């Protein structure tokens, strides 16, 4: 029964607690000097702290890297009403060659700072030396605002010699072996944390940054006395949880099946990234593939008879899922998808394969939503409040483009987080007008 293996990915309500109550418990443990070494949630402060000390005006660079395309931009702040206003006036993406991102970290940051050329001179402005902003989306061991070190790639990436080394660093040596131009690096900042100070503007209870997209992370303001790996006890600091490694030391083996083993050995960084692995865009395509791989190997499907592409890795897109899951009913979304892929689907094996679409991405939502309630409720403790009002700001495409994702996702969250109340602000350009407002504040020491 296709129903009975699909049951496999329900989660229960006791089930998602249980999942909620063993990520706060990791979080604790990554922000205790006595465990953040071992800690599976590595909890990263990250030196971006509460309180407006002064922005800078003007024009600023920035850096988006986190996926195999890279963006260059530029964003212009100014004062006002409530504050700093932001704004992206140019913009271009690059991808990122093979080869390259295979290469090495000084190669791969060449191709980065030839990109950066590209943008420069065909904006009319290689003269200019911006302050500049970079967005890297890996977990980062921060020293400072403008300094820390790759602590390992993950998403597929792998350009060697980059893990250990100050990412900052790596980037000012390809604009020195470029001659190019100058740019001064003032911050590197984590994608969540970008989005949710690309939010703080329009609200200032935004304090938490969530991605939900290629991968799964999110960052929220602690109590620095609680950032036992920062001095200090005043005020609040952005902590990177790099909660997609939640389940590293065993935490989620309960909840894996077959096909998050499968997933999880035969990909880049094997044993590692397993909560993100349940959600991110990376590998929810995947997951239904290999689903539908189990379907028809029991002949549940496709009357048993996989094609050539649905066999092959990394071909059941992430875009699919969404897409399959529009399909208003006539199944033509979900023929056209399978038929592609070189299959001759029936009526039934459309709604199997919906059905399919429907548990990899409500296990997703769900599991995601416990993530966030375990985040909110930390807060709401650390906080000491009765009823506690928190904007989230989010970005992401399995969670701002899958059709039922956040409506799945805000109502289990909702569920899980007694006596909050979570506004969702989706950002808008959050990568690049967030690492110009950190920038802009970074600038106020020079
Ligand atoms: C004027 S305004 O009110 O419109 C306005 C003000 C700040 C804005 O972004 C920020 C940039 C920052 N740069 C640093 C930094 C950088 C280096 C060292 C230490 N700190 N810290 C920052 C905090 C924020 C905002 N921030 C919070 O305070 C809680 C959640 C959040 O996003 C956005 C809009
Ligand atoms: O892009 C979302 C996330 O992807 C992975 O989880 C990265 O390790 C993390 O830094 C990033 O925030
Ligand atoms: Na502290």
């Amino acid at each position: 029964m296709v129903e009975q293996i699909l049951a496999e990915f329900q989660l229960q309500e006791e089930d998602l607690k249980k999942v909620m109550r063993r990520m706060q418990k990791e979080m604790d443990r990554g922000l205790r000097l006595e465990t953040h070494e071992e800690a599976s949630v590595k909890m990263l402060p990250t030196y971006v702290r509460s309180t407006p000390e002064g922005s800078e005006v003007g024009d600023f660079l920035s850096l988006d890297l986190g996926g195999t395309n890279f963006r260059v931009m530029l964003v212009k702040v100014g004062e006002g009403e409530e504050g700093q206003w932001s704004v992206k006036t140019k913009h271009q993406m690059y991808s990122i060659p093979e080869d390259a991102m295979t290469g090495t970290a000084e190669m791969l940051f060449d191709y980065i700072s030839e990109c950066i050329s590209d943008f420069l001179d065909k904006h009319q402005m290689k003269h200019k030396k911006l302050p500049l902003g970079f967005t890297f989306s890996f977990p980062v061991r921060h020293e400072d605002i403008d300094k820390g070190i790759l602590l390992n790639w993950t998403k597929g990436f792998k350009a060697s010699g980059a893990e250990g080394n100050n990412v900052v660093g790596l980037l000012r040596d390809a604009i020195k072996r470029r001659g190019d131009f100058e740019m001064d690096v003032v911050a590197m900042v984590n994608d969540t944390v970008a989005t949710m100070i690309s939010c703080y503007y329009e609200d200032h209870q935004c304090e938490v940054g969530m991605i939900v997209g290629t991968g799964c992370n999110a960052c929220y303001m602690e109590e620095m006395q609680n950032v036992e790996l920062v001095e200090g006890d005043e005020g609040r600091m952005c902590v990177n949880t790099e909660w997609g490694a939640f389940g590293d030391s065993g935490e989620l083996d309960e909840f894996l099946l077959e096909y998050d083993r499968l997933v999880d050995e035969s990909s880049a960084n094997p044993g590692q990234q397993l909560y993100e692995k349940l959600i991110g865009g990376k590998y929810m395509g995947e997951l239904v593939r290999l689903v539908l791989l189990r379907l028809v190997d029991e002949n549940l499907l496709f009357h048993g008879e996989a094609s050539e592409q649905l066999r092959t890795r990394g071909a059941f897109e992430t875009r699919f899922v969404s897409q399959v899951e529009s399909d208003t009913g006539d199944r033509k979304q979900i023929y056209n998808i399978l038929s592609t892929l070189g299959l001759r689907p029936s009526t039934t094996d459309c709604d199997i394969v919906r059905r399919a679409c429907e548990s990899v991405s409500t296990r997703a939502a769900h599991m995601c939503s416990a993530g966030l309630a375990g985040v909110i409720n930390r807060m709401r403790e650390s906080r000491s409040e009765d009823v506690m009002r928190i904007t989230v700001g989010v970005d992401g495409s399995v969670y701002k483009l899958h059709p039922s994702f956040k409506e799945r996702f805000h109502a289990s969250v909702r569920r899980l987080t007694p006596s909050c109340e979570i506004t969702f602000i989706e950002s808008e350009e959050g990568s690049g007008r967030g690492a110009a407002l950190v920038s802009a504040v970074a600038c106020k020491k020079a």
